[PDB]
DNA sequence: TTGCAGTGGGGTGATCT
DNA sequence: CATGAGATCACCCCACTGCAA
DNA sequence: TTGCAGTGGGGTGATCT
DNA sequence: CATGAGATCACCCCACTGCAA
């Protein structure tokens, strides 16, 4: 490659670079708000920060709550002379 | 008021741009490998995109199962 | 036993090998010091040329005191 | 290069190393005992080591006798 | 109402891998 | 990161030399 | 009088640069 | 070590858009 050849090498791999990342935040964007909506960049990492911590939070109570459904039912199973 | 000047004080602005993004990934980064790990930008949201959409799953599938013990409970 | 004389001299060997490169590690020390990483032949090449140096300053030295005693004598 | 052309070249390299070294342990042994004298190469720089000790040593009192030769004769004409 | 901050596209150079 | 290659080193093997039993 | 350690040459693979 | 080259990043400059004064 000649300086003119690494140049345009090089604004393609950075073409590709771009949107290695602006076609993650596309799919945070469509995460978030959706397919349809538009959101700025910054903004749209913000709210998938607080989405992924707000499924984190419901992970956890989802799977609290799974575990008393499910010792529910098995203790429910217990006929035990009490 | 010059070209320059005022190429100089866009570019003090596009850094804030730049870095409200930035700043961000680093947030994002930090939720899905840590503070201590070096992972490229793309990285971090591939994972965060994956992550995002694991905890999704988990939490439908932790939905419909507790539907059921539910209402097993219910039919008991 | 061609092999077990091997191995046994392959022992001799490195006792040899040692015996030079034990040798230049001092060299190594006392031209660039402990804390330095330098290839065997600059360690040699520095040796040969602070040899030749040293040569030269207390030659000149000798004379310059060889002529510092004729003054003195001559006076 | 092949792996046998890497071979052939890396012997010929390795012959220049040896060289490299070699070459300066008989440039050292002249030093130590002569163009004509042969040593050994272990001997040879045993040698050289005590002799750059021996070297320096010497300096260092050549250079103490050449102030003490200097302040001698200051003194030879400094008497007031 | 419109001129700047903000926003984003594309290019470059330095540096990394 | 990859390839490419010379450099550097330890160690291999071979040859031989000379001294200590 | 001579085998065995010592010495040195060159080759080679592993690794560094 | 030396290319070579893609990837990564920050910053550049440019264009445009929307809103605050
Ligand atoms: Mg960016
Ligand atoms: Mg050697």
């Amino acid at each position: 490659q000649s300086r003119g050849e690494k140049r345009t090498a090089h604004n393609a791999i950075e073409k590709r670079y771009r949107s290695s990342i602006n076609d993650k935040i596309i799919e945070l964007k469509d995460l978030v708000v959706g397919t349809e909506a538009k959101l700025n960049k910054s903004a749209v990492l913000r709210k998938a920060i607080d989405y992924i911590r707000f499924l984190q939070h419901s992970n956890q109570k989802l799977k609290q709550e799974n575990l008393s459904l499910r010792t529910a039912v098995h203790k429910s199973k217990s006929l035990k002379d009490l």
